[PDB]
């Protein structure tokens, strides 16, 4: 209950830092299941200097709105195009909502022509694909074309084809670095597909995007599909800073191939400095932005080449040690992310958690899964091992 | 720079780099910002912030304490707005806020719909024109059916019209407004919520601004026969109210309040792979400060101190209105709320003079009028100053 007189500044922050030590902590190695890890030190500095800023009223903070600018050119640089436009959101899933909106209103554009008979947009979207697909499925009354996948957890590109061509497809997703399991979708081929066809095209790299243009030769497997970006022709690309970028919640990141893109986004904000919004949020965040430019300044791509380094080595240093032990690991890992078979993968999950170990569990293969951050190291994949081992 | 290169450079630089940029900005504490609201945040949630930086309610299971301060946070602002029940979440603006509310409207219509009780292809939902437009936003994406009810004289929803309505279409929600966006007016959720009651629709109540407001508003601010009953003590199904508003929290800090656990279900996606699989929320990982600033900023002040800074508030939109009395000026309203319009024919030349002069005032959307929030940021020297440089512009 709301009280009439107010308590200390000292008291409220005891009572906080109390909560706060009933939470885990990244740098502990308890978190073995998380995109999200500690961020660089540098953006805390960052987030008190920028924290009073509102990318929803751009023309209140010029700086920060250049700031802004000025990561999503980093990121464009480093995804292959000098003029993308876009912005940094909240997150992955704005990210992706963004994307659908996209494709759905380039097809009520078609449909308002009387040049579409699709009553919802048709978009083809593999089950591999993350749960904020469904979000936007279910709010935007979207049809799903729903793409198996192959024994090495991508897209069937035959599927797609044949889907583009008995269909009327308003839409094709691709994810460079899966959710459950690090692996790569044929964009190239999609691409292919998308262009010959003239279909949008969104890369859901959330993830990947982050780790795959930093990835050492060393790591690459033959056969496997690296190539995701905008040299392939893609419309738009989801790329997260605060997942494999070490920036604060909230940056997540969207990139369309040009700004012609606006037009299907644009909303009117009459009483906003900006009276054109493309964001599904108002009010938002201006720290995002300044701290991905910053992070990618800092690091350059040889500091995120070293980081990346560090948690390919430890992800196969865990395939190892599972391998050892008589694990099976579902694929040998493309990025930094493995999954651990178990025919009880749901109850060994809670029994890990129960021994202070908190893995993630997989949807489409019954299995456990780790994603290797940069807090994850030896020693905690070594007690990890251990703990299973007394489990099973 | 533009493009990326090997080598990273020194954090003394790039900090060197960002202070040039963020010293173009506008800070609120300089009397530049008359149309925000948004304002300076109290010193304690720098603190906060840093601690809870390393959170993530996307994944609550694994920041059990941060989850529980979200719980803490929601209960305090439902207290406040009379629903010690109230479920909801601490969100990322009252855009997110009023998605979700949309969101809960279409599934219960949705329900029906597919158990042949709806005759609806779309949700049909009635939203007075001075709604705000993430409701557009929601529209759009959601394709939604809006009846659009118009305002009264006093730009208040006309509660006849939204009457008439329910009763010539089957209508799947209502919108009522707790504050307006463009003149702090407050729309009669009292007979909105008996038209909804007696019907059986949901309403939704859009108190961004003045949930955290009205509760504070002293007497001596309050007009007779204007409605200032807007919370769950009238039975509505869900309500708005924003803390990085007029919360004085940082962003994201938004809030939604459901009158119970039951309007869950209507939200609940399947989250497979995290500690809670099944998440309400529009965004999936999500920032844990905002819970534990709302709820430390609420104990903190206390209603002693919320109401304090309202009532200072208060006093300078008074201050203002009279100013622009004296000045042959014509306020579109006397306040309600800390909202003061101005009318103007050549309001969005003059908006752009006042900022050539380094004033930020906003515009409406349905009357020619400059638009100012008097946000805590705003003093009487600021207001003056005002006066000065737009008698100056005429
Ligand atoms: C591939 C992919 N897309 C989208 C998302 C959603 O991102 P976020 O949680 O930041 O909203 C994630 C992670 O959850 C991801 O794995
Ligand atoms: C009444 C009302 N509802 C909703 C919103 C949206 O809030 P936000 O920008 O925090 O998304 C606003 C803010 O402008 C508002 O004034």
């Amino acid at each position: 209950n709301m009280q009439e007189k107010g308590v200390s500044e000292k008291e409220i922050l005891e009572e906080l830092k109390k909560y706060r030590s009933l939470d885990l902590k990244y740098e502990d190695g308890n978190i073995f299941g998380s995109m999200c890890s500690n961020v660089l030190p540098i953006t805390r500095k960052i987030v008190d200097i920028f924290l009073e800023t509102n990318l929803g009223d751009p023309g209140l903070f010029k700086g920060t709105k250049l700031l802004e600018e000025k990561a999503v050119a980093l990121l464009g640089s480093l995804l292959n195009n000098k003029d993308a436009y876009g912005h940094i959101v909240s997150g992955g899933t704005e990210a992706n909502l963004m994307a659908l909106r996209c494709i759905k209103n380039i097809w009520r554009e078609k449909r308002r022509k009387g040049l579409s008979k699709n009553e919802h947009p048709k978009i083809i979207v593999p089950i591999t694909a993350h749960f904020s697909f469904e979000k936007g499925r279910e709010m935007m009354d979207l049809e799903y074309i729903y793409a198996p996948i192959k024994e090495d957890y991508t897209i069937d590109e035959k599927f797609v084809k044949d889907a583009v061509e008995d269909y009327d497809v308003d839409g094709i997703i691709g994810i460079a670095g899966t959710t459950e399991l690090g692996t790569i979708d044929n964009i190239e081929e999609l691409s292919k597909i998308a262009k010959e066809n003239n279909i949008y095209i969104h890369v859901d790299a959330a993830f990947g995007g982050l780790v795959i243009p930093f990835l050492d030769d060393k790591y690459k497997k033959k056969g496997v599909n690296y190539k995701f970006d905008f040299s392939l022709g893609v419309d738009s690309i989801t790329i997260d800073p605060h997942k494999m970028g070490h920036c604060p919640i909230p940056s997540g990141g969207i990139l369309f191939k040009d700004i012609g893109y606006k037009r299907y986004l644009d909303v009117d904000a009459p009483y906003l400095t900006e009276t054109r919004q493309a964001t599904i949020l108002g009010t938002r965040v201006g720290f995002g932005g300044a701290c991905t430019y910053a992070v990618l300044r800092y690091l350059g791509r040889e500091g995120q080449r070293k980081i990346v380094n560090e948690c390919m080595e430890n992800t196969l240093y865990l395939y190892k040690k599972l391998k050892e032990n008589n694990f099976k690991p579902v694929i040998e890992p493309i990025l930094n992310i493995v999954a651990i078979e178990d025919e009880d993968y749901k109850e060994v999950c809670k029994k890990l958690r129960d021994r202070g170990i908190y893995v993630s569990v997989c949807n489409c293969v019954k299995a456990l899964r780790i994603v290797v951050m940069p807090h994850i190291k030896r020693e905690h994949i070594d007690n990890f091992i251990e703990i299973l081992n007394s489990i099973k």
